[PDB]
């Protein structure tokens, strides 16, 4: 297989035992100058850019030909092309929303809102409040239906309430925007004024009852478990039995994440006349549809949300917005065709085998730890073997048969796609948590171990050069993606992972001895990084970055051990003059190749819990015995530290 590493990345005037990062990556630095718009640019950023061009080219290629009706290619291509057919969008005008606006006008009984609000939810609107289904934070093996404060067009309560002149301007821009939009939908000016006032009055009352975003982030405090009939007593002006039946949700209990905003919804429904409620629901429909109709309507939408609210100066071209629609609403379907082009089953199979080899090597190292007692070692190995390994793309793909894409209107297709997604989410309320369902799409360039689910997810999007190259040999791939995955693996077992059992439920399974001895070993690493000068007269924060430096250490030892196991009994061949062991460490360094501005070095030192790319290499390898052997590092090397001073935590 290919060597994977590239001479253009090296700076071979550097001494490996003096600045290994410079040796392995100095050429990359020289060949990738910062453009001006970025403070940091590394090989992760280069991959993210490469990946967005892959999706653009993929979707255009799919859309350039006709496909068999009902295939994911036909759904992708047709949705893209109907999003792009601006002559039809402009000829159709607002007519695709007429069924919704007519339906809202027939509301004649506040009791009908119970079913109607659920119907709007299924089409992707959230008047008054939001609902969602996800793993119960008190019982990770079960799902729970939750309500959440919502109903605001501006999203944040402060826009409706702060009296400074800057926020007042935003409010008055919103008022003008709502009137202009109603008028674009054929509402006469006098009625558009009156309906805008209804919208502002209602959303301002909702906003007053909301909590700040700071207070809503804790899912354990933003949790109120109760029966359906108890919610029926808390918010009597919605028939929750009908609301839930219209959502096809069959449950006995649910969570009201914030009760006060829900009580305010109850009061709003009681106190506002039905015609003002119709104004608000009509606005929710228009505001949701505003991106999917004519250019005039999109332009007005952008004038407010883009120019006023976001400080943007120019709208994105239609093709970029059409690609976002396809990627955001047919994400996993795009994933199927993405991996068919870029990440074949043999690549998935190689990576799944690699992850299993890392698991086996990690289990071997856990047995030899000198800070973990025997009972804790057994619990750790059992938790590790119970990892949910989600690599490349799903074993269980979403079934898209019930999602129909056809040439009626852009808006009608978006609506069917949202209905499909909402149905799939709400169906989970009745079922136990299914950890084979992917929350990320295959084309995403992100990866993590999740402590609350005990799953490790590495999508095809990140499994590309310089992390993983199907064409490269094991030295390259273990040194690069292998270390990255092993690093994530240690988060099931470190100071964070020890708070969760193998089901993702809260349980502290370390003994007091485990905790004391772990900190004893960890202090070796934090002291070491404390003494690194990341800039003249500026030291690293060894305690703040400890979670990440211990994990890189672990990933290095885990992947190197798995690598030596995988190549056991095979012929070593040097490539580019490097032994396989040397290539392992050169590939590792390349994962962290990067260019960073001087001021960006200072700020990341203040704020970033990850060590800088350079010290993720130069501060980690002096703790790895195998690196000394691979590059002949001796007592006379500036990076050398004595065996008895090296970290031993994994
Ligand atoms: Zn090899
Ligand atoms: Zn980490």
């Amino acid at each position: 297989d290919d060597v994977g590493i590239r001479i253009e990345n090296l700076d071979t005037t550097a001494n490996p035992g003096t600045d290994f990062y410079q040796y392995a990556c100095g050429g990359w630095i020289k060949n990738h100058p910062l453009t001006g718009e970025y403070s940091r640019f590394g090989s992760f950023d280069k991959l993210s850019e490469d990946n967005r061009e892959q999706l653009k080219s993929l979707i255009e290629e799919i859309a350039g030909k006709e496909h068999e009706h009902g295939t994911v290619a036909q759904k992708i291509g047709d949705l893209y092309n109907i999003a792009m057919d601006s002559t039809k969008l402009n000829a159709d005008g607002t007519s695709p929303l007429k069924p919704w606006l007519d339906k809202i006008a027939t509301l004649n009984d506040k009791a009908e809102l119970s079913t109607f609000l659920a119907e709007m939810k299924l089409s992707g609107m959230s008047p008054f409040f939001s609902v969602y289904v996800d793993a119960d934070v008190m019982d990770s093996k079960k799902n729970i239906f939750s309500t959440y404060q919502g109903g605001l067009s501006l999203g944040q309560r402060d826009y409706y309430l702060e009296e400074d002149e800057s926020t007042m301007k935003i409010r008055n821009e919103f008022k003008n925007h709502v009137v202009k939009m109603f008028e674009l939908f054929g509402i006469p000016g006098e009625q558009a004024q009156r309906q805008m006032e209804d919208v502002m009055r209602i959303e301002t009352r909702l906003a007053k009852s909301h909590f700040d975003k700071v207070k809503t982030r804790d899912p354990y405090a933003n949790y109120h478990k109760m029966t359906v009939d108890e919610l029926q007593k808390l918010v009597p002006n919605i028939d929750w039995t009908k609301f839930l039946a219209a959502l096809n949700v069959q449950i006995k209990e649910l969570s009201v994440s914030q009760e006060e905003p829900m009580v305010e919804v109850n009061k709003l429904i009681a106190e506002e006349p039905l015609n003002a409620i119709r104004s608000y629901l009509s606005w929710k429909a228009i505001d949701h549809a505003a991106s999917y109709l004519s250019d005039e309507i999109y332009a007005q939408n952008f004038e407010f949300y883009g120019k006023v609210l976001s400080g943007k100066t120019e709208m994105q071209p239609r093709w970029k917005r059409a690609q976002a629609s396809v990627n955001d609403c047919l994400g996993e379907a795009v994933g199927q065709l993405y991996v068919a082009k870029y990440f074949p089953p043999e690549a998935k199979e190689r990576m799944v085998n690699l992850v299993h080899n890392l698991q086996n090597a990690y289990a071997e190292r856990i047995r030899n730890l000198d800070w973990m007692g025997d009972s804790t070692k057994a619990k750790a190995i059992d938790k590790l073997n119970a990892f949910y390994v989600k690599i490349g793309y799903p074993d269980k793909w979403k079934d898209y048969t019930s999602l129909e894409i056809k040439k009626d209107s852009y808006f009608a297709n978006i609506e069917r796609a949202v209905q499909f997604a909402m149905r799939e989410m709400l169906d989970k309320a009745a079922k136990p948590v299914d950890r084979d369902e992917w929350y990320m799409t295959p084309q995403t360039v992100n990866a993590y171990y999740n402590p609350t689910t005990n799953e490790i997810c590495f999508p095809a999007g990140i499994l590309q050069y310089p992390f993983f190259d199907m064409n490269a040999d094991d030295a390259f791939n273990y040194g690069a993606i292998g270390v990255v995955i092993g690093h994530e693996m240690t988060h099931g077992f470190d100071d964070q992972g020890r708070q969760f059992d193998k089901d993702g439920n809260l349980k502290d399974w370390w003994t007091a001895s485990d905790a004391e001895k772990f900190q004893e070993r960890a202090k070796v690493m934090s002291d070491f990084f404390d003494n690194i000068e990341v800039a003249p007269g500026v030291h690293a924060n060894g305690k703040f970055t400890l979670g990440e430096t211990l994990a890189d250490y672990g990933g290095l030892q885990i992947s190197y051990q798995a690598f030596k196991n995988a190549i056991a009994g095979k012929t070593l061949e040097n490539k580019l003059g490097f032994t396989p062991d040397q290539r392992f460490f050169l590939a590792y360094a390349g994962v962290w190749a990067g260019n960073i501005r001087d001021e960006e070095i200072l700020r990341r030192t203040k704020t970033d819990p990850h060590a800088l790319g350079k010290w993720r290499v130069d501060g980690e390898l002096p703790h790895i015995d195998a690196w000394y052997q691979a590059f002949g590092i001796t007592e006379n090397s500036p990076m050398y530290i004595a065996k008895e001073k090296r970290v031993t935590i994994w």
